[PDB]
């Protein structure tokens, strides 16, 4: 349907947030049915640059209940591999389920009208082991793909058990995804590649997640610590060997993580960001101008309000405050509990600078096909 990309691309160095609108083809969008080959555009310069191929639905897909456990088998020729997700079922409403997976473990209150599968994602692709996890059993070790994108790769596979085995009762077309710190990170790229996901809820992901690398850069070069794309390849085997080629050279990317975000707006999926202002590494008004330039492709296609973003002040890390709650409660009931609730959030309590024109120079056109 939509063409690869050239083998080599020529981005002159650019101190602001790419158009997302703007084909590496040379032609800027302005017919909603383009919309579709710019996202997968988006969705390869992602893969090459920073995470690495996220690979597509193997020969075989096999699910089975055993107890509480939904054991997941896949193969490819002679190599086969098995992953086992706790699904917790709630005590309210019935079946089949609406659902939110957890990367580790939930820091969000979920209802009792929605399911608790807890995916070991760290299990799936290391936190910090180069080529070591489930996926890397299954595809081998020099699999270029980084420990987020094979996690995601995971939650695609999740959701095709899900739709081979009612058993479960979980609703395939109503399963949601989280995350706290590093899981607000993993959780955003499951939703962002996963377009079956109906509802992603990040939790201080900060960069990487919600935040966009140069704004990373120029809150690096303004003097306080924070989550550089220099920083995050070290720690950790979330991105691709790759992605440390182009972390010295950022305004020279043909992308940045606002362009995450676009991959939301179709098929259209439910994104509330929650980030928190106090704590600096996470880059709160990166955080904040990212997103506002990610919804620019929502607001475009007309879907807007799919894309919720909530800062809060609070010193602990992780810790969900009770003040961001309406908004959780709403995005759960829109997208999970399929209610008719509105979703217009977007707030944040930082008392940094709000220049949008500093990062985009760049126009939301009128996309007709809508
Ligand atoms: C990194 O630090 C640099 C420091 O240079 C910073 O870039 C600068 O940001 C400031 C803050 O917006 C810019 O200064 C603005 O300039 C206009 C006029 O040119 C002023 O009117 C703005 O002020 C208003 O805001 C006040 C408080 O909200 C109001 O009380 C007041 O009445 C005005 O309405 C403001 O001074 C400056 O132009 C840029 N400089 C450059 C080089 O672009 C950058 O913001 C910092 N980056 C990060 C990541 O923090």
């Amino acid at each position: 349907s939509c063409p690869n990309l050239p083998a080599s691309i020529n981005y002159a160095a650019n101190p602001k947030l790419p158009d997302p609108f703007l084909a590496l083809s040379g032609t800027r969008l302005s017919k909603k049915d383009q919309w579709p080959c710019r996202k997968e555009e988006i969705r390869q310069l992602f893969q090459r640059y920073s995470y690495g191929t996220f690979p597509p639905r193997p020969e075989s897909v096999t699910a089975a209940m055993s107890g509480n456990a939904l054991k997941i088998t896949v193969s490819e020729g002679s190599k086969s591999m098995s992953f086992s997700v706790n699904i917790k079922l709630p005590s309210s409403g019935a079946a089949p389920y609406p659902a939110i997976i957890a990367y580790g473990s939930a820091s969000l209150p979920i209802p009792n009208t929605v399911a608790t599968i807890t995916y070991q994602n760290f299990e799936m692709a290391a936190d910090n082991g180069r080529g070591k996890g489930k996926f890397y059993e299954f595809y081998g070790s020099n699999h270029n793909a980084g420990g987020m994108i094979a996690a995601a790769w995971g939650v695609d596979r999740i959701i095709d058990a899900l739709e081979m085995t009612p058993a479960a009762k979980i609703d395939p077309k109503r399963v949601g995804v989280t995350g706290c710190s590093r899981n607000g990170k993993g959780s955003m790229i499951a939703g962002a590649f996963v377009d079956r996901i109906a509802l992603a809820l990040p939790q201080e992901g900060g960069q990487s997640a919600a935040g966009c690398w140069r704004i990373a850069d120029e809150i690096q070069k303004n003097g306080t610590k924070v989550e550089t794309a220099h920083q995050i390849v070290n720690g950790d085997s979330w991105f691709s060997t790759d992605f440390s080629k182009y972390v010295d050279t950022v305004p020279t990317l043909p992308w940045d993580n606002h362009m995450l975000h676009a991959l939301y707006a179709y098929p259209p999926r439910g994104l509330l960001i929650i980030e928190n202002t106090a704590i600096d590494y996470l880059g709160p008004t990166s955080n904040y101008h990212c997103a506002t330039a990610g919804r620019k492709v929502h607001e475009a296609l007309g879907v807007k309000d799919y894309f919720g973003f909530s800062q809060n002040s609070h010193s602990d890390h992780c810790g969900f405050p009770k003040a961001q709650q309406p908004e959780l409660t709403a995005f759960i009931e829109r997208f999970l509990l399929a209610k008719d609730t509105k979703t217009d959030v977007w707030k944040t309590d930082g008392k940094f600078t709000i220049d949008e024109r500093r990062w985009i120079d760049w126009a939301v056109p009128s996309l007709s096909g809508l």
